[PDB]
């Protein structure tokens, strides 16, 4: 397995993902067609699968035009407003890219209609890939427009975070600094944060992408990831996750930046 | 000058305003008409003028009941939505109450048609008295349904703030210890927060109303009428007033109060 990291519009990534057995290739969220399908020519692979996280545009507002010009995609989504939809899917629908084997993964909350997938190799020894969307960023999490604290928990916790640890993370966009300026300002003692900080200026310093992180990294930085850790929870005044979390989220959503 | 509190429903204030004078006296929102009719009754005096703060049914729900309890009555406001009204006054309307003078003051915000109402006896013998509705509250401020921060600035800061320091500030509801609980939160280090919610416990324990406050008392525990101080304005994590207003008036809006 390969998965090729495109930068589109301002800090969206799309994510070619390519089966090496086949040269099949899935696209995730192609808001930009051409540049996937430049990026699929350059790798030499076959384009058959549109694998869409949720319907905002940033996603999939490329798919129509991707269907143009590609024919024979078909279009994987969890969500009636996902434009050019050939294929509705749901809680634990699954579908095959060549060798790969997609495990669709529904996590409403940023939408309704939200959906990761989970990909691997069976039998394989490269560890996994989990596409997340709006939902799990690297140190962060999507806001909350279609969805409660509850859900979130759930999502992360309960969905996503019972993937196994090595799950590499791939998600919607290149928000990891401001992520981990907001994670430091909640756990101020916790060096993995400022570690993670330090590794990410660099990455943006240089023009590469903070993409993928893995699940165990997550849990030793994300806020929204941690909220069962007491030093959250005592940070936000809750004894319970679903109460942190809401907490959580509406601090990061007033939240200011500071400049380092 | 008489001001006589009078608690309707579960947390609202009602305001005998008497003349001691031609014993002619003013009810500010008549929620609760009989217990009006009752209190004029027991004070032996004449009700001659209703005043509004704002159309909000526990405000200005008893005006058309009330006119139909009694006769001649004048009932001032400052928005259409009003029942009963005689007469629409604005910024700077004023009007006379038996021997006392009544400024109104517009304070557009929690509602667009909110008046503040000054009331002061010729020749200061005594502090005048301000009845402020739902817009300045002890220690806090009312939500900002129809209008902005920068409004609510200038009604706090620059209307109301400008007033005499002793005067006496007489607001819609009994909210002042939950007030406080939120004013200790952004002002950890202010002792005058902390003694005020001492003291609003205690009122509230033995049934005694935590009004009037001053104008010069609100200033200095207030957190709506202190965004020009450098430790409200940290908290909010801003450097002027009108961007501090709206950050702590939206974290506000959300906060969890705490039991103590
Ligand atoms: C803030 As969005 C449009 O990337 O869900
Ligand atoms: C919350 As209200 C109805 O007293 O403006
Ligand atoms: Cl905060
Ligand atoms: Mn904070
Ligand atoms: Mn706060
Ligand atoms: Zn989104
Ligand atoms: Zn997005
Ligand atoms: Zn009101
Ligand atoms: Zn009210």
């Amino acid at each position: 397995m390969k998965v090729e990291v495109l930068p589109a519009l301002t800090d969206n990534y799309m994510y070619l993902v390519i089966d090496d057995e086949t040269k099949e290739a899935a696209i995730v969220d192609p808001v930009q067609p051409q540049k996937v399908v430049d990026a699929a020519r350059k790798h030499g692979v076959k384009l058959t699968t549109v694998l869409t996280t949720h319907h905002h545009w940033d996603h999939a507002g490329g798919n129509e035009k991707l269907v143009k010009l590609e024919s024979g995609l078909k279009v994987y989504g969890g969500d009636d407003r996902i434009g050019a939809l050939t294929h509705k899917i749901t809680h634990l629908s699954t579908l095959q890219v060549g060798s790969l084997n997609v495990k669709c993964l529904a996590t409403p909350c940023h939408t309704s209609g939200h959906i990761c997938y989970f990909v691997s190799k069976p039998g394989g020894s490269e560890p996994p890939a989990v596409f997340t969307g709006d939902t799990l960023f690297v140190a962060g999490c999507g806001k909350f427009y279609e969805g409660t604290a509850d859900e979130m928990c759930k999502a992360l916790l309960e969905v996503l975070g019972r993937l196994p640890p090595d799950t590499r993370v791939y998600c919607g966009h290149e928000y990891t600094i401001n992520n981990l300026k907001f994670a430091r300002h909640v756990e101020p003692g916790n060096a993995a944060i400022r570690e993670k900080l330090a590794w990410a200026k660099e990455k943006y310093s240089i023009g590469e992408p903070t993409v993928p992180s893995t699940l165990a990294e997550e849990f030793t930085y994300n806020p929204f990831m941690r909220v069962r850790e007491k030093t959250v929870q005592q940070h936000a005044g809750e004894t319970d996750p679903v109460t942190t979390m809401r907490a959580v989220r509406r601090e990061k959503d007033q939240f200011k930046m500071p400049r380092d």
